[PDB]
């Protein structure tokens, strides 16, 4: 969903599986 990335290059990224090594909880 890459919705709580409250980044923007990293929310920008349209990889959220990536996304969520340096976003998740
Ligand atoms: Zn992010």
């Amino acid at each position: 969903r890459v919705i709580a990335c409250f980044l923007k290059v990293c929310a920008a990224a349209a990889n959220v599986a990536a996304h969520m090594t340096h976003c998740a909880k």
